[PDB]
């Protein structure tokens, strides 16, 4: 179980109709295939989603990062040196999605040598999560009718609304209309992705405080340090920090600070050796974590439901597993299913995946 | 990978020569064999060593919560639902060393099924960790002679010393001849088992400003609570906290409450899985982090060092991993070597341990 060589490619495959948030849009999934190949023949696989509105890092960058520095850097270990190439890949700093795929890649490798599923080598809690869908901006009729569609197509009964427009009235119009023809069949929770000042964010959730909303995540700018944690400190429900705790340490101090109440954790961000150390660090903190989505495709999507389906305190809540169904098709021999709101982790060793070669030969852009 | 069955079997092998601390003494390893059987007719194994004076646990008392709660609950999970186990076992409060030892066998199993050892599967960061031994009480002149023993016989450059008794000139008189003996050549530190009042503990570590002591562990009682945190934002290094950080929940109290700087990890009490969450609060936080010894014997002592060379944290100090020395005689069919004061973690898959049947059938108590 020697890694012999670690490869990033990088392919595109457009949206049949774009995501639009606060920080930025997807049109296209423009992400970095990551294969990590061992002696045994074994082809370990996963993909980093570049989102430089989030992270910083661009598909250039992913390719770059990987070729030049993290394979060099791995290449010999065997896939139980785990620990080791953490540490290795922990002397670059950031570049998270290029370090979450290439840990990814080596459980994935690591389950089909051991005829493990990833999910259960890390705790096999259980074998599916509730799917939570995240519903981006769009004219407020279209928004409802696209959550109608989803939850009798799919049965999915939890949607993380997207915010942070201006007025802020046209987005809490929404979360109401939306609550107001579902009832309560259904959970609602908001993500503003630090599209609203905490001023405007505090008079939103004020207008929604009887809309039962779960959750507020990420309503305003963390690097809005002290009105941050004013509004954080004012609000009822936990507040989901997101991209403002892409490492265990900034878990500590925005925890610490006030900042968050709540934390996201996003394997495209953190792996499973790094998401491991989150739920740790949030499990011992005492603080409700959610299984995010990076507007992952089917490759990263089968990596969050192996992850948040290991423990209890992530299968406790829906996870957002649904957005790849935007994308106009995707690399697996076998698309990933959704039904009765559920999705179950790969029956499968490792990711329980497979490449499809005609659709990688197709959508590759080296 | 199916469970089947668990047992508990107490033994008893005498000591060579009881070990003394301010908490109480040892003068035998009265513990239990914990054995986790599966379908495959795989059989994993660790112990659990009853501490009254530490956790209240008793040999009756883990066999019987073992037997009556544990062994029911667990049988029929595969060795790939530690989390379930780990969950289900959470509805019993405490009972630390059988909940552990339950742990340990499974990932024993686990390793023995997959011909893997227990430290690549956590993390594989290095393969041998420093010694260091603990000096329990005894006349000045003769602990400095057996130091000296330890030191010559096994190479052993870190020692802990046990303190916490009256006069306190007593303890800092060892410290210091111990430091003018071997000079700059060893690791010094001390634990005093909260035999110390706090002011007495400041002024036993004034006097041995000069000695460069590493770590200050339990010096007083930890339930002294405002005098505790007094005497740790009192001292310049740091303090670890053992026996008043039993699970994680403790480690974040004690630590956010100022009663600790410092963690100690001891796979007797928290076992693999829950080690592993103590290690990821600990760095998260950012507290060092020492592999403690629960007067372990060798099967105790395998999984110590199996758990502390899977990761960097822990490898980075020595672990306590030698008092089982004085012991008369042990259970395993090729006993652990210390050389050159390091212990390698087992090269076998599991633990890489087999309990010697002649052993068991003369030392059970059952
Ligand atoms: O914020 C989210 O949870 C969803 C998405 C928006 C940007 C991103 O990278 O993740
Ligand atoms: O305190 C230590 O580190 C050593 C020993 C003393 C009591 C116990 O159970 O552990
Ligand atoms: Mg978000
Ligand atoms: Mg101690």
């Amino acid at each position: 179980m020697k890694i012999v060589a670690i490869g990033a490619i990088p392919f595109s495959i457009p949206y049949t109709k774009p995501l639009r948030f606060a920080s930025g849009e997807v049109h296209a999934a423009e992400h970095v295939l990551v294969r990590v190949h061992t002696d045994d023949g074994i082809v370990g696989v996963a993909e980093a989603p570049p989102r430089p509105f989030t992270y910083g890092e661009t598909q250039t960058g992913i390719v770059a990062v990987i070729e030049q520095y993290f394979a060099p850097a791995l290449i010999g270990l065997t896939l139980t040196e785990r620990e080791v190439a953490h540490t290795r890949m922990a002397r670059t700093v950031g570049n998270p999605t290029a370090k979450a795929a290439i840990d990814m890649a080596m459980w994935d490798a690591l389950g089909q040598s051991l005829r493990l599923s990833v999910s259960e080598m890390l705790g096999g809690y259980t074998d599916r999560m509730r799917v939570s869908h995240m519903l981006g901006f769009d004219d407020p009729v279209k928004m409802v009718a696209e959550a109608e569609r989803i939850r009798e197509t799919y049965g999915i009964n939890t949607f993380k609304v997207k915010v942070g427009r201006r007025p802020v009235q046209l987005d809490t119009a929404v979360v109401r209309a939306l609550r107001e023809r579902f009832g309560d069949a259904i959970e609602l929770y908001v993500d503003g992705n630090r599209g609203w000042s905490a001023a405007e964010s505090l008079r939103a959730m004020r207008e929604m405080a009887d809309l039962d909303l779960l959750f507020a995540e990420e309503l305003c700018p963390a690097d809005d340090v002290l009105s941050r944690r004013r509004l954080v400190g004012q609000l009822d429900m936990p507040f989901i920090a997101d991209e403002s705790v892409p490492t265990p340490a900034d878990v500590t101090r925005e925890v610490l600070g006030g900042s968050a109440t709540a934390i996201s954790i996003k394997t495209a961000r953190t792996g499973f050796t790094g998401s491991t150390r989150v739920h740790h660090l949030a499990e011992g903190l005492g603080l409700d974590m959610v299984m995010g989505n990076q507007i992952d495709g089917q490759i990263g999507t089968a990596c969050t439901v192996s992850f948040g389906t290991a423990f209890e305190r992530t299968s406790r809540h829906a996870g957002e597993l649904s957005n790849f169904l935007d994308m106009s098709d995707d690399l697996l021999t076998v698309p990933l299913q959704i039904s009765d709101g559920q999705l179950h982790r790969r029956p499968g060793p490792g990711l329980g995946i497979e490449i499809d070669p005609d659709k990688l030969a197709h959508y590759r852009t080296d």
